[PDB]
């Protein structure tokens, strides 16, 4: 009944039947390919309690991308972190990034859902006017045509992607509509299901409660689907005792005030109502 | 378990639980979102049996995709005539292309596989070294990093979308390699489930196979995901006869000689085993 209980099956399924793969780094993973969740967000938030989530974290990550941001240092400033090692000197310079400034990611996901097509100079580059809006687009098809099978955002391009810091793990997302109720669907080519996924769920269920509040609908469902599903190996015994508790009700998401746009949004809007998430491990 | 039953009870399950919405054809459809199955590929072909799938079809248009074509004419003139009401004068007039020559789908599937981010002129132009060749950089990636998480082959292309005759519904597909196996998954955005996705499952299972052999691995497992999963209303009688009928074993798929390369194959490589359908509807 409960939503978590499905990310906590998933979890199961790949220590029960996974297979020993590698990473780019060398660490070792258990892992499963191909699987689907769909988790409801009728009158509740999937903010898992099994193992807190930083709430924080996927909110400002969040308000980033729609700010269209490529620059890293927009987000530490914020006390989310989480991005850091891929701006920093070290890791540009590895990938062959000496001119580039510090903090400068590349064309990544705030860029491509605001700027598709437009030819990527720095972080500190004007790009109002240019590219394909994605984000927009997919708000303004949903006020038009709701009926729409072509309501996709997508982050994938091959031809940027030489240039991106870090290619991306959301690589496309779609949204649906029926009976005033707004859905979305996110394709994700790799998820680690310890740290990852979780922050994952909540960040574009955080997106679909926001293009609905714009939209005026309901949040409906959020179906996540994932390509190479896998735990590291030395986060088997912290996820076994994980398995063992109890989820506790999901918590509930509201939003304060009636915004217009997309981009009006701000930190004070949300609030977060019963969130009990159990202890550290 | 056969796995012609994933398909058969997805019928099912939408004509059971789903939703009367509209379409762009406006012709009425039956539609659930969000959706997956999995199709063993090992030693065994997902040609579905409860209805005989045109299997010259998918041959031709799979070859049609790799060659990069975007001529219609091109296909028809091998007896496949699936996509020449797309490529006729009345439809790309419709769409706004009066100044297309007949059979000009615009920068389609092949087009994007091939050279994702040219520029496209028309479908008798040259656009060698133009774009990115995402089919050579999978193969490519498979045979001197099978564990990579970015082995991904997009036709969405936000920017192409305007000039495509015909936009595409297969819009994403993932490889992965464990045990010296290849696995495919596919995201479709759209999918009528009487129709085009039997020929879709099909077509892709067969680009699994075709890059297995190159790659010297074996078949895995074909992942099918839907997005927008629909039934059209005029197709409801004739599903519930082919829901009736019981799956005959999957044939076997041959490839007849050794090929290096994903452009050396021809229709004379490949020979379907086994294949005992049902009658046509
Ligand atoms: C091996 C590995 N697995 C991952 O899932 C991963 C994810 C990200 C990006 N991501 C989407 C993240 C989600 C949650 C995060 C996290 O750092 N949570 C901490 C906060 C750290 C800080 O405050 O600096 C936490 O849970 O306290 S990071 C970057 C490197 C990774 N590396
Ligand atoms: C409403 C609609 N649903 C679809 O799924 C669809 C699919 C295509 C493209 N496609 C993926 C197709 C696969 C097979 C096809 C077909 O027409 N088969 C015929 C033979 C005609 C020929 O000789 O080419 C048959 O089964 O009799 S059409 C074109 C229009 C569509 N229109
Ligand atoms: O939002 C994110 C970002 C990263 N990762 C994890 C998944 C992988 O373990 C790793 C990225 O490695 P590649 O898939 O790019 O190889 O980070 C996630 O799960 N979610
Ligand atoms: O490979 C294909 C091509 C087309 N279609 C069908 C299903 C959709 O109903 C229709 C395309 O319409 P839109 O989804 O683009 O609106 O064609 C498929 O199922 N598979």
């Amino acid at each position: 009944q409960h939503g978590e209980l499905q990310y906590l099956r998933q979890v199961e399924h790949i220590m029960r039947c996974g297979f020993k793969k590698e990473d780019r780094t060398g660490t070792g993973t258990l892992s499963v390919f191909g699987m689907q969740a769909r988790y409801s967000l009728r009158d509740e938030f999937p903010l898992l309690t099994t193992k807190r989530v930083f709430w924080k974290g996927v909110l400002e990550e969040l308000l980033w991308f729609i700010k269209g941001s490529t620059n890293a240092k927009e987000l530490s400033s914020k006390g989310v972190r989480i991005w850091d090692a891929n701006g920093s000197r070290d890791f540009l310079d590895s990938l062959g990034f000496s001119a580039r400034q510090e903090g400068d990611l590349g064309p990544v996901y705030g860029f491509q859902w605001r700027h598709f097509g437009a030819d990527y100079k720095d972080m500190d580059s004007d790009y109002s006017g240019q590219g394909v809006d994605q984000l927009q687009k997919v708000i303004d098809t949903i006020k038009t045509n709701p009926d729409d099978r072509r309501i996709i955002m997508c982050a994938w391009n091959p031809k940027d992607l030489p240039l991106m810091a870090l290619p991306p793990c959301h690589a496309l997302c779609q949204f649906y509509v029926v009976n005033g109720e707004l859905s979305c669907q996110l394709y994700q080519r790799s998820g680690d299901m310890g740290l990852g996924v979780p922050f994952n769920i909540a960040s574009y269920a955080l997106l679909t409660y926001m293009i609905a509040h714009i939209t005026g609908l309901q949040p409906g469902d959020f179906v996540h689907t994932l390509g190479d599903a896998h735990i590291y190996l030395n986060h088997i015994e912290p996820l076994k005792i994980q398995l063992q508790r109890e989820p506790r009700p999901f918590p509930k998401l509201r939003i304060l005030r009636k915004v217009e746009t997309i981009d009006d949004f701000k930190v004070e809007d949300f609030q977060i109502e019963g969130y009990n998430p159990h202890p550290t491990i």
